[PDB]
């Protein structure tokens, strides 16, 4: 009845969904980057935009295997990887230019000389994020400085900017050969530019001006919102051509859609080599003093406010596990690790301050290395395991409760999805050491069941939130309840902020 | 034939040497025996498990002497050398114990070592005997067993009670104890220098001392304080397969090591490595009371008309305590000799260091609130860079003992000496000359601790003339024996730099 494009960094994929939430479609073909300089990464346009639609004919064929079509389907969203910058030609509707993709770190000298700008400084509590590499801003602004090929589109008149959510639906209705050509993005996704204002979810003059870039020379997409039927056109050439597009959400904004994290202190966790953390601050716009960003949760436009959110990152989570396995020798599987967790009672006084590369929101500490406190001739791998786990909680922690600070609304629930959300003990663990239910949900395609959400709204497949959350019922092992007395989980997260402050300081020079 | 005996009764062994003249031996025996632990932090022995242990390492060692065609004829005295501190109560009469021995690791004496320090008189007694009040020295485990024991403090008070160092035990029963002609309670300085009973300048008692524990040196016999190498003093063994041998030697075990490695010279150390180390510092024939919490002590008592030399001392807790946790604890390698091959794998710690602090630092640190600290980890971190922070945390600590030891002294280190457990390590104590930038010496004569006693037992006999004599005999002699320093003093002054802030960001860990 429902769909979602879920194109990301390593792959495309198209799922469909029901009145449940049930997806009953998918299919998925993933995709190659380049490396070309250490912090250098690209992606030509066309081959996302061709991966995903190879997509929809497969995963749609398969959809009429059971005798439905798209007559039965209303509409369909779409989720995607965020601040990748796309360019191309007013005239074209083609590249003038391939793709920027976020991990890329080229722009660290556009942005060590930015940072020094006077104006600067006024740009946080404006915009909600930080001077930094993976924002839109200075991809688009790096390449009209350096590169040779399209700086005269922009003098001549004649580019066009756009995040990846715009360029699928530009070409997606059928390029600028077409009767409307659509070239727009949703509020998650302007949100990451820095060119848009937080609060009026539109272009800000001031900060497109501290970049030097005019509107009168540059082609911006139009800032939409994320559930509305007419303004992302629809499908142009293919089996769900003349399906109405009626939803965009970026990344880690659909995600909680598809948790239906949609209260003021709802939060989400998705564990991997490190933690991403997205906390709902409710309808007003909060600007982190801890370092945090501050983005746009979901705009459903249709009559009701906008819902911001903010973002926090840990550098190590499931790095910690491989650290004990490859550099330490103690198993050669990570199942093996919670085994050794699981071994013994305690952490034995043990803590493991997993800053290897230093430490990051809310601490902020450039000259600490991993350091292992409380080590006698009675710790054992069980101990150090159990830590290298609680690290992650109190990390966590760390930044739920800075999210708290910040939004002046405290924690009240927190879903984790995510390799080491898996760890009985580990996800048992933050709901002790938060005093909150940590819940894990088995439906594993949250990030696109967002977009379907959005979709849906638009077009009457669901009422109101209220709604979404009551028809997903259809679809220790999926929700963790504290345990430990507040207490001593209060003691163990003393001596972990204590362990922090003393590894400040360690590297001079 | 002309050999000399070494009985070497230490805290989990005893054996039995027997050396030539060049200090190389011809036949041994060894035995491990019972301690009993009865509490947390308690540590207690038999005094006839070591004396059993004793005899039977006579019986065998002999047996294979004999093999050789020798005997006792050819067995011209005997030395002792025992572990320190361990104390001993007996009936003056009866010659039998009365409670089981104190070792010296025990802990019981923290209440009664925490009430001393506050009367107020005790920071007199460190310029005195050498040594501030801990859990090690015998006078608290002496007073100990009275505050606790009836069956002493009656001996006590009937004026029967005799306490005595595991010396002053052995050779009390070798000469027959009681019940014999020329009964004999003697110590020799180096033992009588852990009780804080005695004067160290003096080499006698101090009444002051015994004043401040409630002693009295007329209701308890102490034994006889007398030189490390005395002809008579000793006496003779009475029984058993030495019957008849005289005993010319005594000396604390630590003492006995420097002698076993010649260190006579001011500015010579030692270090005898196992779980932790043990450094001794020869300063010549002036005490030196520390700054930085060492212990000065008797270094040897060779009498025959030379002043006694003495001795500063220090002591790390984690030495091979480090290589057990790597392979026990965390799996890394299951033997030692791994340990190191995976420290050698590598080329340094990769900016690894590891305050080894388990039970906290002792001199010069005296940190109590630090506990194992690892520092420098990244996911570059490999087990060799932490099997070698661990070698090195060793000597990181031996040189901060060794500078606390030129600075109380006024002399240059001129020499170091290693014996006993990591002391096998090639790049352990190449490191260690690498660290302190002066050669580290291995003998391979692995008895060195059971050879200071024969050492002092000869030059009471002939079997040496002089000092200068003796370590011209041993040196009638695989693994090197000389390391010498290979390391820029630049980057050897850095890695110390960096374990020194190590150590200071470790302190404070631990709160109540």
């Amino acid at each position: 009845f429902v769909g979602s494009i879920d194109q990301g960094t390593t792959s495309s994929r198209f799922l469909i969904f029901n009145g449940e939430g049930n997806p009953v479609a998918s299919h998925q073909i993933e995709f190659e980057n380049l490396y070309p300089k250490s912090g250098w990464h690209e992606q030509d346009p066309y081959e996302l935009l061709n991966s995903v639609q190879q997509c929809i004919d497969g995963a749609m064929h398969k959809f009429a295997s059971l005798g439905y079509s798209k007559e039965n389907i209303r509409a369909i969203g779409i989720t995607n990887q965020r601040e990748t910058t796309v360019v191309w030609d007013s005239v074209t509707g083609e590249p003038l230019h391939n793709a920027i993709v976020w991990p890329d770190t080229r722009t660290s000298a556009l942005v060590r000389e930015l940072k020094a700008r006077q104006s600067a400084d006024s740009l946080l509590e404006l915009c909600g994020l930080p001077l930094s590499t993976y924002p839109s801003s200075v991809k688009l602004l790096w390449l009209i400085q350096n590169v040779d090929a399209v700086k005269q589109a922009y003098e001549e008149g004649r580019l066009a900017f756009g995040t990846v959510d715009s360029w699928l639906i530009y070409k997606l209705n059928g390029g600028a050969q077409a009767e409307r050509p659509i070239h727009v993005t949703d509020s998650t996704n302007a949100s990451r530019t820095m060119f848009m204002n937080l609060r009026t979810l539109q272009y800000d003059d001031k900060l497109l001006g501290f970049f030097g870039i005019d509107r009168n020379k540059i082609k911006l997409p139009k800032i939409v919102p994320s559930s509305d039927p007419e303004a992302f056109g629809k499908v142009a050439t293919g089996a769900l051509a003349g399906v109405p597009i009626a939803g965009c959400l970026g990344d880690q904004s659909s995600a909680l859609v598809g948790q239906c994290g949609f209260s003021p202190g709802q939060a989400k966790n998705t564990y991997g080599t490190g933690c991403f953390l997205l906390y709902n601050v409710g309808t007003e716009p909060v600007i982190s003093k801890y370092g945090l960003l501050a983005t746009v949760a979901y705009d459903f436009g249709r009559g009701r406010k906008p819902v911001y959110a903010l973002e926090g990152s840990i550098a190590v989570a499931g790095a910690g596990i491989t650290f004990l396995m490859n550099n330490l020798g103690f198993a050669p599987k990570p199942s093996e690790i919670n085994a050794l967790a699981e071994s013994v009672l305690d952490n034995g006084g043990v803590v493991f301050v997993t800053a290897f590369s230093g430490l990051f929101a809310p601490y902020w500490i450039d000259d600490a290395k991993g350091t292992l406190f409380g080590i006698t001739q009675h710790t054992t791998k069980g101990h150090i395991a159990r830590a290298t786990l609680e690290a992650t909680c109190y990390q966590t922690r760390a930044i739920l409760d800075a999210m708290e600070k910040d939004s002046g609304h405290k924690l009240e629930s927190l879903a984790v999805d995510g390799g080491l959300s898996a760890s009985d003990l580990c996800m048992q663990t933050q709901a002790d050491i938060s005093g909150i239910p940590v819940d894990r949900p088995r439906m594993r395609e949250t990030t696109a069941l967002g977009a379907a959400i959005a979709a849906g709204l638009a077009t009457g497949v669901w009422r109101e939130l209220d709604h979404v959350k009551e028809s997903i019922a259809g679809g220790a092992r999926e929700v963790f309840y504290p345990k430990m007395d507040r207490k001593k989980a209060e003691r163990l997260f003393r001596k972990w902020e204590q362990a922090v402050e003393m590894s400040r300081g360690w590297v001079r020079e």
